[PDB]
Order: C-alpha cells, then structure tokens, then sequence
C-alpha cells in the first residue's frame, strides 16, 4: 500500500479507535488527530460518576494522555484546535488553535469526520439569567458542576429529561445528598424502555426519594433560575439545574461543505462510512445509521458503535471490506440505584410507528437458583414475530444478572437466531450464577409457546376492557396471595384445585387467567385448552399488572 | 387419543421430561419411578448445604411429591426401584424400596433418566475406611453433614480435583476443615487446560489448601485415617471425600439388550430413542455428540439433562421435532473468589484428535477501568487459522465471568466464527463493560491471527525459542518489571521502541513480550510494518509467570 495523510476530527470514541488502528496498519501513513477540546480519549460516560464521587480520582476520566499516544502510535495529535471549515475541492481543512488564535490550513489525502453530538438546549425564557444550569458533555463541564456542589452546597437540583443521562445524574446527585426533582415531559423516564417497565424503575427511583413529575416541561426559569415554572402552573424551587433533554448531531462542517445529511441532521454515509464526498469518511454519534433490526434510517449515540465504526473504518480504508457494519441494534444498559435497567433492539412504540406487526412475552426469572443464596428477580420482556420468531427486541430489569441476559439475547439478536432458539442456548449453570434453564431460555420457551400456538396471551393494557366486555377471568393465585391485591373481576381458583374444580368453569364465556408472574397461568391455560376451553393467559400475570396500573387494583 | 408414558428417574431428566408432556397432553397416563425418597432435589446445591452456605436443609427441596403429582396429574412413585425392563412384554419390573416386593407395569412408551454414579476406585483398605464419602443424593449430604457433626473433622481428603472435588474442598475448607486435595493428573479441572488451572491452583493454595499432583491412594490405613499416597507420602485425616468421577447408570438398558455408546452410556439417536422404539433416553445416562466436532462423548451436566426432557417431551407430543444438536459442554464453577467456566473442547483433546488449532489468552477487565472495583476477567480462546471456526473457550476471574462465557456460548452453537466477535454490541456502561467488551477484544485478537495481521508463540514455546537464536524483546515499562521476567528478555519500553529501532537485530527472528499481551501486539504490528520477522508471545508475562513461575527471573 502507498502512504497517505489521514486527517481525524475529533479525538475521543470515533477519532481515536480509527487512529490506533490506522497506525497499526501503516507505519508510514501521516496520521493527524484534531481536538477542540484539552483532552483526547476521556471517559464520556464516567462524568455523571465523578460528579457522584463514586469516581474520586478526575485523572482516571483521562483514558488516554496526548503524550502517551502521540508517542505509542506515531500520531500528531492536537488539542484544543478547532476545524472551522472543511475545503472538499480543495483537499484541506481550516484549524484554529483556540490558544494562540492562529488559524491555517492542513491538507489530506482521507478525511475523517467523528465530531460526535451537543447537548439540545432549548429555548426556556429565562435560561440565559440561569446561574446554576448545567450541559453535560465534557471535562470542562464536569468541573463546572462539581465545582458549583463543592462550593455553592446545592441542597435541591431539578434534572430536566428522564434519558439514560438524566436518570444517571439523578443517581449521582442524590448521591451527593442533593435532593433531586425529575422533569419529564413524557409520561416515562428512559424512551428506550416501554411503559409498563418504565412503571418498574419509577418505583426504585421513587424510593430512593427522586421526586418525578411527568408530561411537564419548564415553561419558564425565574429568579435567575431558582424558580422552575412548568407549563402545568406548578413551581419547583431549586438550588441549581442539570439539562438532559437529549442530544443533536455535530454535522456543521457537513452542512458547510455541502456534504449530504441523513435523519436528524446526521452525516449521511454508505455502507463503507464515505460521505457524499469520496475522501471524506463519517463515524460515531454525528452519523446516520440503519437499526440492525429492521434496517431503518435512525441516530444511535452509544459508544460501543463509536469504538465499533472507528475500528472497521480503519481496515476499510486500507482495503480490508470483507466485513462492513451491519447496523446498531441500539444495546444499551443504565445502573438506576439498585436496579440494572437494559435494551436492545425495538420497543413497543417504535414498531407501532413502523406498522410491524408483534407479540410480547414478560418473563420474571431468578438471577440464579433460588436455593442458593442472594437470588434475585429479573425481567425480561421479549418482543418478537408470532409467524418467523424474529426477535425485534428485548428489555430487562433487576439487581443482579441483567446485563449478563441481555448480552446473550442481543448476541442472538445478531446471529439472527429466532425465539425458538433461545431455549437451546447451552449456558453456563451452576447454583451462584444461573438455573439449569437460564431465564434466557426461560423467557425463549415462552415466546416459543406464542409462536407454536400452545398458547394465547391478552396483556396488562388489554385485561379490564375485556373484563367489562364480559371476559371471565380467573385468578389461579392462592387465596392468601391476593392480599397483594387482584385485577378486578376475577374469580380465584387456586391452580392446584383447578383440575378438581372444571365444573365451576363456564363452558359459555372466553376464559382469561392470571396469576402472579404468568407461568402458573400459563399451566391453567394449557390444561383449560386441552380439555377444550378457549383461554388466554394475562402475560406478567398480577405482580406485572399492579406495577404499571397500581390506582386499578381491587383488594 | 392416549397414550402410557413410565419416565424412570424423578430428577433433572425425568422431572423436565414429566412436566412438560402433562402440559401437552391431559390425555396421557404420566407415571414417574424414583429409587430415592425424593423428586426433583437440589443436586447442584448438596455441596453448598454442606459448607453451611445454604442453610436450610429444606431448600435443597425444589418440589414436594405431594405438589408436584397434583400440579401435574403425575402418578409418582418414590422408594420405588425399577430392576429389570421387560422390553418383549412392554412392562418393567419395579421393586419396592421398604419391603423388598416387586410388581409389574405396562408401558407404552418407556423414557430413562436414571442418571450417573460415582465411581468408586479399588483402593486397598477402602472397606475399612468409615469416613469415606461420596456425593450424590440428600442421604449421602446427611451422612456427611452428620458425620462433621458428630467427630468435627479438623482435616479432610479430597481424592479427585474435577469440578465436584474442587466445590467440596471449598465448602470443606469454609467450614474450618483443614483439606488436602489429591489428583492423579497434573491439575485440578480436566475440562481446562494446564495454564489457566495454574490461575485456580494459586488460588487454591492462597486458600490454604494443601495440593497434591501426578499422585494417588495406594492405600487406606487405620480405617481411612492414614492415607497412604503413591509417591510415598503419608496423610493423616478425620475425613475422605471421593469425587474421581461419575459413570453412566445403564444398567437397566443393558439389561434389556439396548445398544450401549462410549463409556456404558445409553447410545440414543437424534430424538433420544434407544435401539427399541419404545423406548428413549436422557440425562448423564446418555451418549451424546459434542458441538463442536460432533465426536461421541458423554457430559454429565444439569442444562443439558433438562433441555433433553423437554425436547424429548416436545418430539413425543409435541409439533416439530427439533433435533438434539449436541452437547457444547458450557460449565461453571465457583472456586473461592474466582469463577471458572469452560465451554468446547480444550487443547488436550483437540490434540489428542490431531485437529490443527490456535489460540488467544485475552485478559481485559470486567467492566471500564475507571469505573470502581473493575477485576481482570481472563479469557482463552480456541480455533481454526483458517476458518475462525471457534473450537471452545474458558474463562476466569473474581467476576462478569459467567456473562463472559455465556456470549461466546451463545456465539458458538450460532455458528459464528472469531471473525464475528467483535461485531457483537453488548451493553456497555461503566459499571457493566467497556466500549469494547472482553468478548470483542478476545474476538479481535483472534481476528489478527486468522487475518496474519500478527504470528504469536505460547507460554510452553518462549524459553526453548530463546535457547535456539529468539531475540526476546519485553516492552513493558520499566515499572512493570516488579514481579519479574522470561529469561533472556532485553527491555525495550514499547512507547520508546519506534525511536531505539537500531537496536533491534535485523537478521534475527524477534519475539516480544508484555504484561498481557496488547502492547507486545502493537510492538509486533509495528516491526512487522518495518520488515521484522516477529511473534508475540500469547498472554505475556503474567500468564507465563503463573503456569512457570519457577522460571521467572529477576
Ligand atoms: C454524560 C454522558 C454519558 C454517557 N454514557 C454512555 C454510556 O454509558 N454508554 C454508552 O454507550 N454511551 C454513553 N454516552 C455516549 C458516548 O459518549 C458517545 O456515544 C460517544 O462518545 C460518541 O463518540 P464520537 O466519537 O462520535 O463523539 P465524542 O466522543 O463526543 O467525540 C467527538 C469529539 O470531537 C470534537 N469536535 C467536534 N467538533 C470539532 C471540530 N469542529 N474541531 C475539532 N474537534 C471537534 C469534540 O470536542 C469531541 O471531543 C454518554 C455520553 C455522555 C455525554
Ligand atoms: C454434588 C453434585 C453437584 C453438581 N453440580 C452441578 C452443577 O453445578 N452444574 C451442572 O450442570 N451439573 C451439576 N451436577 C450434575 C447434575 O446433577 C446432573 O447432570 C443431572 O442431575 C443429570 O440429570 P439426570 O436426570 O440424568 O440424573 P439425576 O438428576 O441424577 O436423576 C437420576 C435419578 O434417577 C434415579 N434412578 C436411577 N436408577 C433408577 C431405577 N432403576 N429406578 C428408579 N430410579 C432410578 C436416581 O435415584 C436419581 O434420583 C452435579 C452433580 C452432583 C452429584
Ligand atoms: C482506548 C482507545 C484509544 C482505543 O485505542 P486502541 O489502541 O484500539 O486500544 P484498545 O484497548 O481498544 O485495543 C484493542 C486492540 O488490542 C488488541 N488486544 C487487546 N488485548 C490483547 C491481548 N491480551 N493480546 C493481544 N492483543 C490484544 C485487540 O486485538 C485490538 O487490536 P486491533 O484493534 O488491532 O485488532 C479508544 O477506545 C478510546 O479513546 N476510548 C475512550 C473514549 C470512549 O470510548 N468514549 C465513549 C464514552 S466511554
Ligand atoms: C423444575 C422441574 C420439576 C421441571 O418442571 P417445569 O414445570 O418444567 O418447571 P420449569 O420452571 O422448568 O418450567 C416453566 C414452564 O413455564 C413456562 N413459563 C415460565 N415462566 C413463565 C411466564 N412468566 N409466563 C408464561 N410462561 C412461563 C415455561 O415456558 C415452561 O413451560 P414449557 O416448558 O411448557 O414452555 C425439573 O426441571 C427439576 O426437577 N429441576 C430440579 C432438578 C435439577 O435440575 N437437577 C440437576 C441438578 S440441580
Ligand atoms: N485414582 C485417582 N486418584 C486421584 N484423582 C483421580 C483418580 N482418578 C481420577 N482422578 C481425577 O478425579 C477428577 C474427576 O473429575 P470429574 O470427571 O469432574 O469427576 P466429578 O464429576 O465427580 O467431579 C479428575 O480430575 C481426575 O483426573
């Protein structure tokens, strides 16, 4: 291969993975990497922690120095330089060393662009007066809010968006012993996830003392900020402001180079990242994508598809194409105080706005055998293709082995392994790490049920206007358990006495069954359908029910 | 219509295989034989109860007789010994426990899940010895629970260092027990190779247990107390625990004249049915095909017991026979703080195939390094140069080893190859992964070596390499050097190797070493882009130093 100048804007997830592994490819490429900001390879997503103090050490933030890799891959590397304009005709890009203010023009034979995204500020009256308001993107924005705690002593902070970002900096506040009110204007934190299991992380944070005021927004921020208006009318006082209402492509030097733009304002680029200009490449959270499932023109801001993209860039430019991205499946995982809350793939509102036709199954499992020790429940909810199994995605929640579960279905997921497959996933099972049927296997048997048709399901959002259409619905619960409360209108026949008791089933009304989790159900569907009843089992049974539809149960 | 199903075995195998066609069919006649008073126990969990870990007896107890049979209209019979098939007759002979009386049943179809028995060795005084041990039933845990009570052994024996031997030291050992291991190979844990059991042996020992290698019983004296060992050394001990292993309970099968497969297992086809149409078979009892090379072998483990019952039950009275495609052989296990899983076939059985093979050891961090607690997970990986076919992979570390374990599982029964690790996106934030997970480096590193980006040599290859004319150059920085050296290592920092060029030979093969690997990866792409002939050495200096450390130099 012949040498080449390849220029990188951007240094950290994108810019600094295509440059280590470009380097390793060419010892004789010149290799030339453009940051604005001070810092090089920092860990984006250790900010919220180090604001927490569960990260004490600000110098573990820098996973990279300049020095050091400058130095082990041969890169010219510069910091606080800004490219203010890219020349396409000409082959060169415009650099501003923010220091000495001195501006010129660098030349390159491959141009690559990993600019990332900016925080959404949005337009509140009053957010220019904000003293104590807050963006959360970088180093310099890290010190700012920790130096406002350390030295202002917030007592209250209003976190304004409910993302994977603004539950985290909840988290990391309250940790700090801050008081903490979550504004969201959807009626659930975390888009990622749906309703009913946002309903699960609404508890844990609720506990933990997080106020949450949902389909609200700042209507306005008065008293220099110390007021927070929502358009509801109601008034939060507080003592500073974090904003997190989500994220927009950098793509400035797209657009002023006349560069194509996909969704969103994204980098728009083919399947080998190349922009609309042929020596310009295009990675990372500015770029658009398709989703892996339903290969759909999407923005997917994570790391791992940073890292991933900047790393195959790197072999694609030096010829090595065998292998292209295939998508992101949108994988993502957040620690919310105790619980571990984690997604891949698509969510019930997505395939809704898609037209695509779906069933779902939520499956609670134990971490590991119940038998031994510190067991603990987790959720999946799998959501899947009744006539092929094609899995479109997974959600799942718990305090122990949930990012374990996921990995192993957003591996299957990219396999393109079906839900029939899921149960014949050979895992690793001893008593303090799983079940000899994996709740990955679990939740694939039940899937695999819908899609055989053993048996047929209603859900939480389905069950009390099928009750008030004249649905006969029988809980199969223990008397003792319905304490807890029930779904109203049921009748209790406990499981065990069922088979005792078929003559107390109508022969005349659908029949629809609920228990506790869905498997006991589940069981009395299949005994009720092959005695010939027509049944269907309330999928999450009464635990999933009263979670996400709490002021409806009967007790 | 109907039909009468007899499932011999109340546990793994029988109890999956049961459940599952009463939820097919109300119709059929479900009868379930077990020899023991119990269904469905917690095996997996007796060594824990012992170790008081689990402390509730009744835990070890998944599901009640009584509960089970009602739940599932099961006809089932504990204390009820099935001695003899009548394959002719379609009936099988049961013999009650209590009385000793026998009476006949009729089958219509017949399912053995009679699982495996320990093997017990031909020792020399082994009828004498009243503190000798084995596993496998709540009766034998009571015995030697009861027996701890009774005379607090302050030492025990473990003769046999196999996943079983290794949890009951453990247990033993957490319970105060004074324990010596004793294995006649060279490791504890045949499923993993001889370098990674290095990590568990150090462990072991950091545990204060006593190991014993390449050694055996000759005798027992003194009614077990002395143990008198091969190599001439003498044990003294309160207690002896047996775990060398577990040998198919087939006896039933052939009995009756069915075909029998490797070791005494039960030889089944693809839809577990025996040699007699009738009848079918499941669990530790069987010959299965491994995964990977789909060779006839026989892995006793609890996933694969019951997946066979409920595929077994879905082929029955079910709708498409899904066929079994093997078993991949993913276990695990706890050994103190660590957490050892295997997964495929291992070097010492590919070797002994003659099937050509590479392998990576990739040691990464359970979840980003500037996030709190992060612990080194290690993971090997084998496969095809040529193919990136994955041919097994184990694992270790104090934690996200089971997860680490579970993706490469999964990836492998997939299908996919070491080239297609890398592109798996697992869920990454600080406390739970890094941008690119250990699952993707492992892929990576791999990936090199199938695509000649990089030629690596092992831990057992550097010393002879360097006695032979290898120019051995260690980039680590200085500061590294703290636990030592391979001998005839020159220091050359990697971040000041691209400007001390001129001191690296030209005409001599080179090889380079780190502390785990990465670095001396990057030093080798850069002197082969120089037009060095260079191999790094697989796993650097920490593996070497914890499978050889007697070789290290200072
Ligand atoms: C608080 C926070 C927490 C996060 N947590 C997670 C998480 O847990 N998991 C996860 O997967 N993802 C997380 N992310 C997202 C993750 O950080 C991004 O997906 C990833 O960093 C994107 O990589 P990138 O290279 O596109 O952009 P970045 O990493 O943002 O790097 C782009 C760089 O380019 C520079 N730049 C932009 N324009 C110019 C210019 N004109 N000239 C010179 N330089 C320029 C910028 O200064 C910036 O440093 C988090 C993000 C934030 C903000
Ligand atoms: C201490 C211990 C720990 C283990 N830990 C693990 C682990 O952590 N992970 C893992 O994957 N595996 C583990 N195993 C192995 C696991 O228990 C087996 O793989 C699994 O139980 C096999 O299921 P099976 O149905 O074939 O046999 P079993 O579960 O053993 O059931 C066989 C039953 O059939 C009965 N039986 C036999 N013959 C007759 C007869 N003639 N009449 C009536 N009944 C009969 C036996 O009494 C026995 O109860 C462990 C085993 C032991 C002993
Ligand atoms: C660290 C960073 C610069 C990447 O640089 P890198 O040189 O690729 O470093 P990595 O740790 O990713 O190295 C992986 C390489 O080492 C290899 N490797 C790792 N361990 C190995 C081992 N034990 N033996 C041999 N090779 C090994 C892999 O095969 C891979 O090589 P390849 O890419 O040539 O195939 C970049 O990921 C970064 O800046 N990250 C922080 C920024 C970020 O991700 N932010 C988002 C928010 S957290
Ligand atoms: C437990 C045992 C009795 C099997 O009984 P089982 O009724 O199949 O119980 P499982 O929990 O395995 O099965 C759960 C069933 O409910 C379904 N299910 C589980 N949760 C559900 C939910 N929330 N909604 C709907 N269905 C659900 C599953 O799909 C499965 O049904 P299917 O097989 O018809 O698809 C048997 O495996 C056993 O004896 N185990 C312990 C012994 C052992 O494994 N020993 C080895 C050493 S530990
Ligand atoms: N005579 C013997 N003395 C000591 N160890 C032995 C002897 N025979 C076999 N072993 C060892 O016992 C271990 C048994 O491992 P494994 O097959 O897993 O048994 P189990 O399933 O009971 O744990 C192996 O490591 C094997 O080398």
């Amino acid at each position: 291969w012949g040498s080449r100048k390849i220029v990188v804007v951007g240094g950290v997830a994108g810019g600094a993975s295509v440059a280590a592994r470009l380097r390793r490819l060419s010892e004789e490429d010149e290799i030339i990497m453009v940051e604005r900001g001070e810092y090089i390879s920092f860990a984006n997503c250790g900010l919220p922690y180090y604001i927490g103090g569960v990260i004490t050490e600000r110098q573990k933030l820098l996973v990279q120095t300049v020095e050091r890799m400058s130095k082990r891959f041969n890169l010219d590397i510069r910091v606080l330089s800004e490219v203010v304009k890219i020349n396409k005709e000409e082959k060169t890009i415009t650099i501003k060393n923010v220091t000495t203010n001195e501006t010129y023009n660098e030349a390159y034979d491959v141009l690559i662009l990993s600019p990332g995204a900016k925080p959404i500020v949005p337009s509140i009256p009053g957010i220019e007066e904000a003293k104590a308001l807050f963006t959360l993107r970088n180093v310099p924005d890290t010190d700012r809010i920790k130096a406002y705690i350390d030295e202002k002593k917030p007592r209250h902070a209003t976190v304004i968006g409910g993302g994977f970002i603004g539950v985290e900096m909840v988290e990391n506040l309250r940790e700090r012993g801050i008081e903490v009110t979550l504004v969201e204007m959807a009626n659930q934190v975390m888009p990622p996830i749906d309703y009913e299991m946002a309903a699960y992380v609404h508890e844990h944070m609720k506990n933990h003392d997080v106020e949450l005021v949902f389909e609200d927004g700042v209507d306005a921020l008065e008293e220099n900020g110390a007021v927070v208006r929502l358009k509801s009318g109601s008034v939060i006082q507080t003592d500073m402001l974090i904003l997190a209402i989500g994220v927009q492509p950098e793509s400035s030097l797209a657009k002023g180079a006349g560069l194509a733009l996909g969704v969103r304002g994204t980098i728009k680029v083919n399947e080998k990242f190349q922009t609309s200009d042929p020596h310009i490449y295009a990675i990372g959270d500015a770029i658009e994508v398709k989703d892996f499932v339903t290969e759909t023109e999407t923005m997917i801001p994570l790391a791992w598809p940073a890292n991933r993209q900047g790393r195959m860039l790197a072999d694609i430019i030096h010829g090595h194409t065998d292998s292209l991205y295939k998508g992101t499946l949108g994988t993502s995982v957040a620690k919310v105080f105790d619980l571990t809350v984690a997604t891949t793939g698509l969510n019930e509102k997505i395939l809704k706005r898609l037209n695509i036709p779906y069933e779902v199954v939520h499956v609670q499992a134990n971490s590991h055998a119940g038998y031994y020790p510190n067991a603990t429940p987790v959720l999946i909810k799998l959501i899947f293709n009744k006539d092929s199994g094609k899995i479109y995605g997974a959600q799942t929640l718990g305090r122990d082995g949930v990012d374990k579960r996921m990995d192993v279905i957003a591996t299957a997921i990219k396999a393109n392994l079906t839900v029939l497959d899921l149960p014949d996933l050979e895992l690793s099972y001893a008593p303090p790490y799983s079940s000899a049927k994996d709740p990955v296997n679990m939740v694939g048997y039940a899937a695999s049920n819908i899609v055989d048709g053993f048996v047929d399901t209603v859900q939480w959002h389905e069950i009390d206007r099928i009750v008030e259409n004249g649905g006969y619905l029988i809980d199969v619960r223990e008397p003792n358990e319905l304490k807890q409360g029930m779904i109203k209108g049921s009748i209790n026949i406990p499981l065990d006495e069922l088979r005792d008791r078929l003559e107390e089933v109508p022969v005349d009304k659908d029949i629809y069954i609920t228990c506790q989790l869905g498997m006991r159900g589940y069981v009395a569907a299949r005994m009720l359908m092959e005695k010939g009843y027509k049944v269907k089992n309330v999928d999450g049974g009464f635990k999933l029910y009263g979670t996400v539809l709490p002021e409806r149960i009967v007790y």
